[PDB]
């Protein structure tokens, strides 16, 4: 159709709009002026960025598109190896592990996880019910605190002692330096110039710290015999069905890397998000609270009671409509085809999704779509096909769904029940983007309600 | 026959000697050489150090000698001003103070701080039972996060939250650095050179630091009137019978600082001693366990429980027998008087009890001095008048005692209760002196016995 292209510099093409420390905030402001699809060129490079639910719903057929790792999942691949998140559908690792662990991942797994989540969030509980009169809460940072201590104890039996702490552990620092080096890398022509040479040899050195140190916690599991009900034990024992075969001790690591990087970025800032738009909205808030208060009539929540947060988890799922803390996935052509009727494409041709504008399609959701309002999802049959994608789609949907979800509702829940919230600096958003997005700066204040635990 | 005094160094005579590290225990060595008495000269300052039973419980005479304020406190005083540790006993404030605080000190009071204290020793229960397996403690450092929050809640209910973070709160980092100042300012032979002017400015914002908390703490207690189980409480409303007057808000901060300066230094160490002497003698760490075990039977202790705690008691008072926290303490002939039958001295002449060295008197400990068996004090009764004082002497002895000896029995053996130690690097005891002594360095590993909180 000709289809629209943002602005180019000459030989360099689109790439420098891409030179900027908020790129997919770039990338939803290009949509807005351009429209349902983009063109995207880079030097030996083309993608296509698709905004509507018109468009994506097609993007979304498994028999059509698969799969993409995108330049940066190229480099994170580096470090998350053949995991689950950087592998490739069609390499064998990929439906092992996906068979593997999937049971490991099921909402009848959050039973068995739902003790350790409620130590890790009680810790958080009381970290704030420990602060004097005047003193504030910064959400991003404890958010973070929380959910990476939640898989390390779910996933391995290893405390990061995140409240105990200023300093990040040794693996969250090369963990966080490396997704840095990788989105890094993505404005670089000439990368063998020596001017690089300093970001290459900290990169191996982060890389070789991360392996270092998880192969020690798989060979020290290894080493006791013990078997806890986690997802390290699961992955020791379990055996594909398909093959027959379990996961070998290399894709072992990649997969709790993979996990890692995944409960240290992305269900942080949904629960950063989620508080952010509580206290931007105290009428939400207030029917989030009364639930809260309603429902968890015990000092500590049980699996059943957190499943009975129906509105917390609308106001968590209105929060990843407005900010899906993973805003993109790719996708690439299995065959020639064309899509919506207008724009045909050759096997291989590339697609990225951007998940914050597609949530945010008029023709879906009404005018109001800037609006927070959870009452959105009082019934997921009303939401049209592939109107909401937050975890992804179809078989490389994101496995820690159920997971993420269990772990929100809770804390989320227990931060309503036992606290009152203030907007205190009358916070401005400012949307730091990593691997994922995060509320920069966002800080509350937090009176207790005083209730026991 | 002269007194005895060690080597000097001209014009500077004994002064040099105190150019070190670790003073004390420089001073204990030469006693050793020396004996019960030594004259020890600075320019224009003179001191006598006393180091037997036979010379020290005349000198602990109330109506032959009072409190002196040695050379360390006056400075120490440009912060504590004239609260209770770092007045005259002559000084209208000194008296009234004691009367008034003297209750909040007492074994009865020490009822109504038990649940503050026990809040704070479960945080450090929880910090060890939360270590990965191989993870070891940094003794001294946990300790003195215990204590001083202990005296923060306790004291004026304010949290300093220690066990949240690695860099102590400002608060602490200024006192510290002032103990540290006025411990140096000591040595100085031109104070007014420029080479200290960043010394003095460093000082200044340091005092201003801790005025500022503690007065904010002060004036936002007054204005919401609330009323706590703190000594701010107490100091608020309380009046001393023989003036009939309240301390006023200038005094009561520097009460606050005093009791800061108190948790801080001293109770953390005695821990960290006892600990220390119990994994070098594995004998009384089973005994001193199997106390625990048998005495402490619920989750949470209680005051009745702690009272019964008698060899961990024990425990306790032999390591304040070889390592007194607070080793030494000054005293000022009254009048003209002859000590020991031998030593004429003058109306202000200085004297100096070397604490550990009394506790090393062979003549009333027998020639076992070194030794570390609490079966010494199996039997309070056998203990002679003023062979041990570890908490000083007479009207000016220590009031924190019975709430330092609370704290430490109830920790220990919750401790003892909770953990096996492991001296895993067979640690080599290097004493470090502040305000007082704790030693340095001392690493253990704490297997957990899985008893529930
Ligand atoms: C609010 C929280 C989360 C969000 C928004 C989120 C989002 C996503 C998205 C959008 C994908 C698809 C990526 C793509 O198509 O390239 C994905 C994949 C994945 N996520 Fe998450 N995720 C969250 C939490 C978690 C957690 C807690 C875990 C693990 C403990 C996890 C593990 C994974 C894995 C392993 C994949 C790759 C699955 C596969 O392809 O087989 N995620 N996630
Ligand atoms: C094991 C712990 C402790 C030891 C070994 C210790 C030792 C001492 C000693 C030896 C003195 C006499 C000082 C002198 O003669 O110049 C003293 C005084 C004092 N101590 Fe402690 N102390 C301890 C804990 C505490 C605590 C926890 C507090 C307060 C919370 C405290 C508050 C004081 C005060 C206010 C004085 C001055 C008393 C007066 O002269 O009126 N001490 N301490
Ligand atoms: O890594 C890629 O392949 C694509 C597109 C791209 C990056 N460089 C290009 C050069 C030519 C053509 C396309 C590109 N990168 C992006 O869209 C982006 F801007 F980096 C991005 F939006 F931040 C992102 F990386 F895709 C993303 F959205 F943040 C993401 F994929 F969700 C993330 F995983 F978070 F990185």
């Amino acid at each position: 159709k000709e289809m629209p292209q943002p602005k180019t510099f000459g030989e360099l093409k689109n790439l420098p709009l891409l030179n900027t420390d908020k790129p997919v905030q770039a990338l939803m402001k290009i949509a807005d002026e351009l429209g349902e699809i983009f063109k995207f060129e880079a030097p030996g490079r083309v993608t296509r960025y698709l905004s509507s639910q018109r468009l994506i719903k097609e993007a979304c057929d498994e028999s059509r598109f698969d799969k993409n790792l995108s330049q940066a999942l190229k480099f994170v691949r580096d470090f998350a190896g053949d995991g689950l998140f950087t592998s490739w559908t069609h390499e064998k690792n990929w439906k092992k592990a996906h068979n593997i662990l999937l049971p490991s991942f099921s909402q009848q797994a959050m039973k068995g996880y739902h003790a350790m989540m409620v130590d890790i969030a009680v810790q958080l509980v009381q970290k704030w019910e420990r602060l004097n009169a005047d003193e504030h809460i910064e959400v991003p940072e404890d958010m973070t605190r929380l959910t990476l201590d939640t898989i390390g104890l779910c996933g391995f039996n290893y405390r990061f002692n995140s409240f105990y702490r200023d300093q990040p552990h040794p693996f969250i620092t090369s963990m966080v330096r490396a997704l840095d080096e990788a989105m890094n890398k993505l404005q670089r022509a000439n990368p063998d110039d020596p001017a690089y040479d300093e970001n290459k040899r900290q990169f191996q050195e982060d890389i070789k710290v991360m392996n270092d140190l998880v192969d020690k916690i798989i060979a020290d599991r290894k080493a006791s015999g013990e078997q806890s009900d986690d997802l390290l034990t699961h992955m020791l024992n379990g055996k594909d069905p398909e093959t027959g075969e379990p996961l070998d001790d290399e894709n072992i690591r990649y997969q709790i890397i993979t996990f890692l990087i995944a409960g240290h970025e992305t269900t942080s800032g949904l629960l950063s998000f989620a508080l952010y738009f509580l206290v931007k909205n105290p009428h939400v808030l207030q029917k989030a609270a009364e639930e809260a208060a309603r429902v968890l009539v015990d000092p500590v929540p049980s699996y059943k009671q957190v499943k009975q947060l129906k509105y917390v988890g609308m106001v968590l799922n209105e929060a990843l409509r407005l900010w899906p803390t993973f805003p993109a996935f790719s996708l690439y052509a299995k065959e020639d085809t064309v899509l919506g009727g207008e724009y045909p494409l050759e096997k291989g041709d590339e697609l990225m999704v951007l998940i914050p504008q597609l949530h945010r399609d008029k023709t879906i959701w009404g005018d109001d779509v800037e609006e927070f309002r959870p009452e959105r999802f009082e019934n997921p049959s009303a939401i049209p096909q592939h109107a909401f994608k937050p975890f992804g789609n179809g078989q490389r949907a994101c496995i820690g769904q159920q997971f993420a979800l269990h772990e929100a509702t809770l804390v989320l829940g227990m931060m309503l029940k036992h606290f009152d919230f203030e907007d205190h600096t009358n916070y401005e958003l400012d949307i730091k983007e990593t691997l994922t997005l995060k509320p920069e700066g966002f800080v509350v204040k937090a009176k207790s309600k005083k209730i026991p635990l």
